[PDB]
């Protein structure tokens, strides 16, 4: 049992870590020479992989049993040649394609689907902007499709490209993280504690599993997570990402690829993301418990600050190489698991 | 900060990875070429263990911060040397000297500490060979039991922690059966802390420990002491906050620790078809570490201990 992992950044290590304790050799590709997962992986290979060519000369010789994207950066025209009885592709190419298309998969979750985003528009000249702002009003978040805040300059209530969003207020950013298995009867699809998350003071972000909803709200989160990935099919994690204000939720983004956000989840569920998408891609059973509330820090090792950190109760961390590092908590309260979490990544950074 | 490894076996993996997640590069040492913590180390090393000349090279050469043991199979002479002349041993050659020599320990054991055993005699019942020949009375037991025993450093100093009694037995289809947490009477649990803690100071060093009980009852009886994480000390990768395995990387290093449990535990050590692996990870709460030639662990938890111990029966079951 053979799994090539597209891209070889530092959730590519642990996720081949993963799919190795379940008994499977991994090749790691990337394009440059030191790549994380390249250290620990049974075979290494480099290759410029958004090069159709050269990939898929890649993919041919190897032949693996399993072609997981773990990256952005990747020929989406190699893949779907791969698809077109020798090895499944975890994600779909399907999904690969729909998800770094931004225009296409907004257009897919509010038209195909019909899933409730923050007004948008897709502009192209300058009249076209002039009329949103006249029938939106302010403030809009003019964005190429850096994102300007377009906040300033109808007469009746009945009245390349650049994406225009209308602001919406919003209490929490959420993600859902889905997983598409298939269990010893077939087909699953599961759904992990929403996990909440959010731009922290240094350049950091912060996360923290459960982010407690109401149950409308739930609702519609299960909901929405649940179509868009129905949508993209096959197996795989998705992290599908929402904004929530009260009752309202709101699609914004769907990636195939483990979110930061998720890096939680290494403490707090009994399987974390990385062990749903080693069990995921090989096509084996999963659940989603909860071990314990916790919370993350990702900061984008001097011996005398890991002492400190580590004196934080319930605390973890995994060091990365140059300025990449996770600060982990856990306690029997969000709020707690959250203090000791800046605790820690204060102690460290 | 690097780390070195005497032995490069299946535990030696675990930990090396732990090690990784902390921040340190890890030489994995064994005698043979393609041993399991040579594939993720960082740098690999092929050498004859208990040649003291061959070894003692090696250490000189790479000169690393710390140096761990994981095998028995090792020149404690050389290893006594590495203390005189750089470089922190975890374990310390102290302990890694008495618990290979198994008539010194049990002496150390029973005559320098007062330390409960059952009734034993060395001549030149159950007899056994040490030469020396050693003859043991035999007792009646309840229960096997591992004491895991952590030394480190806090971020105020010295620490000694006790994990949760870890049960285990002889199974059916010679797999050892493992379970967290063995329930003690107060009384046993008194004196088992009290033999875990005592062998564990005599040692001395950084460390963990597994320290092997023998309980009837109200009784308990010292029976062992290895430096080495113990094949029982599987269940706790699953059961405890900290695996023994993420202790150790954190006893090497000089870090905080402590020792709580997630839930109860069971594991299964055998000694991998796609369907076997299907059918066993649709037991509910399991889990499955794949090595080796046939080397394999079923672990399964539970709100319960009998729950878990069942959930691991058929998970080693669906995989053997």
């Amino acid at each position: 049992r053979r799994v090539m992992l597209l891209g070889s950044a530092e959730p590519s290590r642990e996720l081949a870590i993963a799919l190795q304790g379940l008994g499977a050799e991994v090749i790691a590709v990337d394009g440059y020479v030191g790549a994380p997962a390249h250290r620990i992986a049974d075979q290494s290979v480099v290759v410029t992989m958004t090069d159709a060519e050269e990939l898929t000369a890649v993919i041919r010789r190897l032949q693996p049993d399993f072609l997981v994207t773990v990256t952005a950066a990747v020929s989406v025209d190699a893949l779907d040649a791969v698809e077109q009885e020798c090895t499944e592709l975890v994600p779909n190419a399907r999904a690969v394609r729909c998800t770094a298309d931004r225009e296409g998969l907004r257009r897919l979750a509010a038209d195909q689907l019909g899933l409730p985003t923050a007004p948008f528009w897709f502009v192209g000249s300058l009249g076209e902007l002039q009329a949103v702002a006249v029938h939106a009003g302010f403030p809009l978040l003019v964005s190429p499709v850096g994102s300007s805040v377009v906040a300033g300059p109808a007469g009746h209530q009945v009245q390349p490209r650049v994406c225009a969003e209308s602001v919406v207020e919003i209490e929490f950013l959420v993600t859902m993280i889905v997983v598409c298995s298939q269990g010893p009867n077939g087909p699953l699809i599961e759904f992990c504690a929403p996990i909440g998350h959010r731009d922290a003071d240094a350049g950091e972000l912060e996360s923290w599993q459960p982010q407690k909803l109401s149950t409308a709200a739930l609702d519609a989160a299960k909901s929405i997570a649940a179509r868009i990935v129905k949508a993209l099919g096959g197996r795989g994690v998705f992290g599908v990402e929402l904004m929530i204000n009260g009752d309202e939720v709101y699609f914004a983004d769907v990636t195939v690829c483990p979110a930061g956000s998720a890096w939680v989840t290494v403490r707090s569920q009994r399987l974390s993301v990385f062990e749903l998408q080693a069990r995921a891609i090989l096509g084996l059973a999963v659940d989603t418990l909860m071990i314990s509330p916790g919370a993350a820090r990702v900061i984008n090792p001097p011996a005398d600050a890991l002492t400190g950190a580590l004196g934080v109760p319930e605390s973890d961390v995994v060091i990365f190489g140059r300025g990449l590092g996770v600060a982990l908590a856990t306690a029997p309260e969000v709020a707690i698991a959250r203090e000791r979490a800046r605790e820690v990544a204060s102690r460290l950074n």
